[PDB]
């Protein structure tokens, strides 16, 4: 019913989304990815309220796709892409739309994300840049964003 209840009901998505992306990257979980993921979802549904059930079911559909990807231990974008293409055009479109909204939210409100994560506006634009570049390479935006988050954290020390 409410936005927070939508996000909670999608708990399985955020779990399989962060686990799949970190499997692709081959690294230990960075909790800040799932924080970002959840904020981005909250923003999409708050900005597109007339569309919230469509957004909800797309994430729920993405959850199954990602879950099945993990069950096969997909570890590269290429293997994931072939799996997704075998699933069919609707599975492709579901993930592509989810990815595209992901980067677009980061790029459209970098100040809010920079506060959320206590990083700079430049850093958040760097995340959007890395997401676009991964989309360009066929990698999906979440993986570029995760890698760039790890790079930003490298500057702590």
């Amino acid at each position: 019913l409410s936005d927070r209840e939508l996000e909670a009901s999608l708990q399985a998505f955020f779990e399989v989304h962060t686990r799949l992306v970190h499997r692709l990257a081959g690294i230990e979980p960075d909790p800040r990815f799932e924080i970002l993921d959840k904020y981005i979802f909250r923003q999409i549904v708050a900005d597109n309220p007339e569309e919230r059930e469509k957004i909800r079911l797309d994430y729920g559909r993405a959850a199954e796709i990602f879950r099945d990807a993990l069950a096969r231990d997909i570890t590269t974008p290429e293997a994931f892409n072939a799996y997704l293409e075998a699933l069919g055009p609707d599975a492709v479109r579901t993930v592509q739309d989810l990815t595209r909204r992901f980067v677009d939210v980061i790029r459209a409100d970098p100040e809010a994300i920079a506060k959320l994560l206590n990083i700079s506006k430049e850093d958040v634009q760097g995340l959007a840049r890395a997401g676009e570049a991964a989309i360009e390479r066929g990698e999906g935006a979440s993986l570029g964003v995760l890698r760039e988050l790890r790079k930003i954290e490298k500057k702590r020390n």
